């Protein structure tokens, strides 16, 4: 399988260039040049490469400095074609963040971390970036009297509305996409699901602008069913984004490529992005690949796991075609009445009144009799299995 | 302390009269009359109870039976001074709903759902029942490839927005919270965190109708911060009702008293709750018990748990207001700044271009100097837990 | 593939006899008959069929019911070529345990779970039966002071040395296999991992007698390696017998077909299985399914599900063989170094006197030259799943 | 209350002394000196204080410098009275120890590994440490054929003896704890808890020098009952030393103060530690606190967090006693029958024939009737309650 700019794999500079520094140890490599990373990530078959302000210039520099960095990031894309399909801002790291940027309850951190994200939609509208991710890691807290969540929700709500209003006053057209995450590094972080995230951006001011990204790994630490939250995501229409990676449940984030967690899961998902209704995907946007090569590996390891992640893609997209297509599958479908939830349970211009007046949909119903037909799931899964193992 | 009609206790039909048969065993409680559940339940303390249909008229009574349980039970209710705040409709005992009521893949089976429904509220209305509570137990899957998501987030819209219609036309002025819960009985069930559960309801022709009932142990089989939840749910106004019970991590839903599984965060919640805005609770409704005597118990055993539910809920408020009303806690909650997330972040009038021409909010400001002191959490944590203990 | 008496492949009358009652609502089949479930086993290629005596001989039947009910059992065995390797013991249904069977609080349960066990090795010796399970599902508790470990555990080992005596007195050649299990339906049950199991077991008065019976489900509801945990019971020799089944991490028991839950720990379980020392398996035990046919399925989904659970071992034992027959396999193994951890660390001889002495283990070791190769891990892991999803 | 040292309270050096430095940010904290930490822990009430090599020494300190920094901690210590409990090695950190110390695939680093705890092992001695901790830290994997399980075990194995050994020959008396942990910083850590680690001490060549030393949080990521595995490992003679401290179940290492997590299973466990049988401690060795004060706090906070850890154990030591002490709590006891599990299940002298002759114990036993009767383990739960709240 071969990985083509209209698959539009995206992968963080933060992400090949991780430099193994856990919470137990030393960094295990040296750092990555973006310049090469832009390099490798174009050669290996990537569409687009996204950055924390952070991690392409050093915290600190002067604009002279700065200047230089973009300068040249600038050229390395032009030469290898390479687009930034979206940007972020990193208020996590720096120990003024160590009760959150937004929601710190520090007024004066709180003001700093608006204007360190506004600089960063700034370069992100200069690079052609549409869509901005603001993953909130320290928003939250360790202990339940620190942090008043409703005070929390309003000034974390007050900072976003300020953000669309610039970007729509200077034309920027960006997007917004919220990222939540359950747990680490705060003991619990604020808006911790999918769902929390769609619920809380519903009360912006211009909720238009706003959905979320949300993480594979993220949704598993909650040991939630990612597809099943996705497949709502797009019902709500506020899939901006995606960051895929693997976990194995509730434990520390992994980070692990994509489909190396649970891998029944990663083929259930890839089925719902790309097997959308009339041929066509169900999503259209970068499919990034949020993870960290092992702790254990050198830059062969690293470039290695870069290329895994493409090939599980395209691996499971091919499968999950093959799964559809086979007219098993369809028979299966159509025993388990997978598609008859599609039609709707009142006929047309069906109301109270004429259900109320239908005995059929209850007075006389036999429960008992519908209560005992089976549903052939198990053999429906079975197929699907098969397929993935390329056993069909 | 002694529970008054106030405090609003109230307990489901369910709890008390559960015959402990469980996943692996036998019932070891014989049944327990309606009436004598009124009855003790009026004499612990409890100001309301709630029933889902099948638990106060046998599946499958005729007209002649159900009317003259109605009677009885209306008897009860009227010689005790008892109250029906909410009411709910079993949808997961019967085979027919293996799949689900309102999303199952028959149908058929969504058609008779709603009808047992309406049935349900024209006796909730009856009763005085105020909210509608519905716990979609079996709407969700075991496998992926067996339930469309997005079709089944239409037809469990489809079916509110009727619900709330017939309401409305007849003037039965109720509230519909539902509830959410990540699964059991069915692998993965659909709407699993309070999160998903509001994201969901503000999608409904009538969403100012519609809010949630979260349980305690339901977030906590997620190893979700409870408290933090409903901090988010009273946040976007949607708490219609709340269920209380205890439960250890992510494992079967164990139902217990409420305090006896987290009780750092069964404190939290009660501070939450009562130590509302004014000085008065934040939350208006019903504190109702969705617990399970354990099946080691009697009744004996049944009695004690129901008391032990109101004797927790008492201790903790006791505590709770103690808490705040401690100089030292005063303190420790100013070295916090826990207060100054409620001032904005931005002066009155101010918008992103004065942010902008704001030098100290980010060209001067030392980053550095701010990062280096400590928010104290630590002592505030040791003060409220230390008011738990009864220490203080 | 297709299954063959040499596979080991055995169900228990539990798995595809249960009837679908769950904690949340009645049984969605009718019960299956023993003879009917022999004889279909057979048909789909199991070598064997286990059983508790409750399964076969309903609670409290007289001895001529009883009698009769074995005579045709063992008609039917006859006529299929089925036998039964392992035979256990109900001490979790009836109301009488709960509170447990050997560890129970009160004196008289504890004897009468023992002459209840006493009576079923009878049968077992009779019918063949090599192994007698041990599933102390009850034994535990829901609260801390509720239950003396310690004392459990004493008339634990009790119990356990009285069975050991009596079967090796009768000559029965019994090997007795305990079975972990974290939660449910107690709260937090004894012996709740393999490892526990394993540490006890070591304790009594004949431990050569004893071993596990570890289940995949049981430690994933810990979210514990499975395989892992398999490798370690391998090691000590106390692998007795296996449970297969599958699991989404920590969450009810949900007994899925082998497979269906965990697929990549599924499949380096095989891999361990077969793919043992000196070409042969690791283990030559029964391959016991203990699942069950998910509640939406009919008679027919009960079939399929059992055969799912043979292609699911068969199509993973295909994948493992082509995956180590594989020369990159067997390159990237090299160069991963697994098989340098099967080297003494010492020398021949060697003793911490010569390790002291060799300054190139510490005083001439470069630990920042080691400490940046890297192992290639990840390149491994991927042929793994490219040899699992049939790409390789 | 005020500590003694009788109390027995230590610390590791790394606790008070943590930076701050996690998975994604940066130290809050400057480096905290040796010296001030003897002299700041001598002041809080600590009897002791622990240390890895490299929380004293830098890694590649010359002989002159390591020489120079133990004379002056042994001043400290001197003038303080503090003793050193225990000593640990640091195999998790450099680079090297990537893949493991004892059980990296690099047999070179296996050799440096053992090396590495020599020299520990002797500035241990000299200090006057009775404990040997081990954290195998590294040991596992992040992918299953990555490791071999079983050959990792033997090499372990090979390590230990060889310690064993050396020990033993050079007169020093020490007693080795192996402290298991289920994740972090691996994905999959060997010997995940308590039970596995019990179990792999037994076959080793001097079982008697070796035992575990089980940290509250290690249990709880895996949602494990600390106190029930604790009452194991005493059970089984085998808690040489324990670590304490607070989690929030399966999620990322916490390390709270103690009681800061699951504070029902803190008070259940200081129950069991300190009472013990003939009114005394079961559990004789240190307290000793492994946890970290927050990120969120400066130094004030970190001498606050060490006190907490002492008022938490003391505030609990108080509440247990008076516990057991109150006579209605005898009352329920009794009811629950918790002592009659202490009594032997057979009559002394009697054997399975004489048990089988026992028609009371099955043929005349009335299970039905037994089955009837409740426990009263609620009612016990509450008091046990009340009596942590203070409300008793
Ligand atoms: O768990 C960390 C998180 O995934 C981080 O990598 C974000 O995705 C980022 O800060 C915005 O993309
Ligand atoms: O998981 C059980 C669930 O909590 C159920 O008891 C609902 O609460 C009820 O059906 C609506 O109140
Ligand atoms: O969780 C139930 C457990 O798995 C049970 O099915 C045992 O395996 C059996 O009683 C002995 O084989
Ligand atoms: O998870 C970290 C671990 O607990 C470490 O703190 C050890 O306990 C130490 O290596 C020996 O005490
Ligand atoms: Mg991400
Ligand atoms: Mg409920
Ligand atoms: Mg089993
Ligand atoms: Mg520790």
């Amino acid at each position: 399988v071969q990985a083509t700019r209209e698959d539009k794999f995206s992968f963080g500079l933060w992400t090949v260039g991780w430099q193994a520094r856990d919470a137990f140890g030393d960094a295990t490599r040296t750092a990555l040049d973006p310049v090469e990373a832009v390099h490798k990530l174009a050669e290996i078959g990537a569409y687009g490469i996204t950055f924390h302000d952070d991690d392409l210039v050093p915290f600190g520099s002067d604009a002279q400095t700065r200047d230089g960095i973009i300068a040249g990031f600038k050229k390395a894309l032009d030469e290898t074609g390479l687009i930034v399909p979206m940007v972020t801002t990193n208020l996590f790291t720096h120990p003024v963040f160590k009760d959150g940027g937004f929601t710190s309850n520090d007024r004066s951190v709180r003001r700093y971390a608006i204007r360190k994200v506004l600089r960063q939609m700034d370069l992100g509208a200069e690079l052609g970036a549409k869509t901005l991710v603001l993953w909130g890691g320290r928003e939250g807290a360790e202990y339940d009297s620190a942090k008043d969540v409703s005070a929390a929700l309003d000034r974390y709500r007050e900072a976003l509305n300020l953000l669309a209003q610039y970007s729509e006053d200077r034309g920027y057209g960006l997007r917004f996409a919220i990222e939540p995450k359950p747990n680490e590094p705060r003991g619990d972080i604020l808006l911790p699901t999918a769902g929390h995230a769609i619920a809380f951006v519903q009360e912006l001011e211009r909720p238009e602008l706003f959905g979320i990204n949300p993480e594979t790994g993220h949704e598993q630490m909650s040991n939630l069913n990612f597809t099943q939250g996705i497949a709502q995501a797009l019902w709500h229409k506020k899939l901006f984004h995606i960051d895929l990676n693997g976990q194995h449940g509730p434990k520390f984030d992994q980070d692990l490529v994509f489909g190396h967690g649970d891998l029944l899961n990663a083929f259930s998902l890839v089925d719902l992005l790309e097997n959308g209704p009339d041929g066509a995907p169900a999503y259209d946007g970068p499919r990034h690949f949020d993870y960290k090569p092992s702790r254990t590996e050198d830059y062969d390891g690293v470039w290695e796991s870069a290329k895994a992640n493409i090939r599980m893609y395209l691996l499971l997209k091919e499968r999950a075609k093959a799964f559809r297509a086979d007219p098993e599958v369809q028979e299966a479908l159509a025993a388990s009445k997978v598609a008859e939830l599609k039609t709707p349970t009142l006929n047309p211009g069906e109301g109270y009144a004429e259900l109320l007046a239908d005995r059929s949909a209850f007075e006389d119903y036999d429960a008992d009799a519908v209560g005992a037909k089976g549903f052939g799931f198990v053999k429906l899964n079975q197929l699907a299995i098969e397929h993935l193992l390329g056993a069909r």
